[PDB]
């Protein structure tokens, strides 16, 4: 009974995203039966969880789903100061995160499913003796997040094929030598001319909002000032800043202090000091700032169904400035606009 329905109605080649009849038989789609979507993106069925070989070191949530070292009590003012040996380890995880993102980028093309991309990303991380940080983190079922068009963040890779003209953020994190790396980029799928013009401007504005904020980071600067910089930059182009998600400390813990909002007049706690490692990851919207959480408990979409774009780096505060651990390299595929690396390195 169950097997036939999956085969006939919930497979990559025959799933109908505009018919909810068989959704009740799929553990992902059943949450959506009464849901009113904000845009054109629909969820598709997921594939079965991908295996992790036994020799790979796992983070503390891999089995139980509960990130216990993150739940250990800390003051909101407690921000971890990495030593040289820890920094080197993070640098190396970030190098691998970059390699993994650059590899995922090469897979993006019309017709390719996000699930295909996730599986190949998973395989690449495993091949490199690392663990995909997202896998089973609060039961997140995949090894990266893929957020197309109006999807703000945490999109779950599924059987939906990419269309020429879509924009897709691919969000990568890897756990390697005891530490995490976190980065992400938004890509144009297929013919750049199929992307809505506002979408090209959106993705590019978001990118520079991020790089311009990073350029100001140094010891003594308030973490709350990041949001001041980002919000001002994107407001000039009449785009808005998502409020529901923030940058975070990263390193020994997947997510730690400080919390880093990307909007102005925020109450972020902390000043930047040498040895601090954290992310800035602004999600910027074409229209209204507001997002709705999907009934899968993970996928966020813009409330108006307009486009959203994100970029993310993992950063290290140095004695006199910042270093961008997840920097692009000569092996990084193009973003479709001049990234003006000369301004930042
Ligand atoms: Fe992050």
């Amino acid at each position: 009974h169950l097997k036939t329905i999956v085969k006939k109605h919930l497979s990559p080649e025959n799933f109908d995203p505009t018919n909810r009849k068989y959704w009740v038989y799929d553990d992902h789609l059943k949450n959506f039966v009464n849901f009113k979507f904000t845009g054109d993106v629909r969820p598709w069925p997921l594939s079965k969880i991908n295996h992790v070989p036994s020799h790979i070191e796992r983070p503390d949530y891999a089995i139980s789903s509960i990130p216990e070292s993150e739940l250990i009590y800390k003051r909101k003012s407690d921000i971890y100061v990495n030593n040289e040996e820890e920094i080197q380890r993070i640098r190396e995880a970030c190098i691998l995160g970059r390699k993994t993102l650059d590899y995922a980028h090469t897979l993006v093309s019309p017709g390719v499913t996000t699930d295909e991309i996730d599986r190949k990303v998973h395989e690449f991380i495993i091949k490199n003796n690392a663990y995909p940080s997202t896998l089973n983190y609060y039961k997140f079922p995949k090894s990266c997040c893929t957020s197309v068009n109006e999807i703000v963040c945490h999109g779950i890779p599924d059987y939906r094929p990419l269309k020429s003209g879509d924009i897709i953020n691919i969000d990568i994190s890897v756990f390697y030598k005891g530490v995490h790396s976190d980065l992400n980029e938004t890509y144009f799928v297929g013919d750049i001319n199929d992307v809505p013009k506002e979408g090209k401007e959106l993705v590019e504005t978001c990118y520079f909002s991020l790089m311009e904020a990073i350029k100001k980071c140094k010891p003594g600067m308030f973490y709350k000032n990041i949001g001041t910089l980002i919000d001002a930059y994107v407001s000039k182009k009449n785009f808005s800043v998502v409020r529901s998600y923030s940058g975070h400390g990263v390193g020994k813990l997947f997510h730690s202090n400080p919390t880093v909002p990307h909007f102005k007049k925020n109450k972020a706690v902390g000043i930047m000091k040498p040895g601090h490692v954290f992310t800035i990851e602004p999600m910027i919207n074409q229209g209204h700032y507001s997002d709705v959480l999907w009934p899968d408990q993970w996928t966020s979409a813009t409330s108006d169904g307009k486009l959203s774009a994100q970029f993310e780096h993992t950063l290290l505060i140095t004695n006199n400035g910042v270093e961008i651990l997840t920097k692009r390299t000569q092996d990084s595929p193009p973003l479709g606009f001049d990234t003006k690396d000369e301004l930042y390195y």
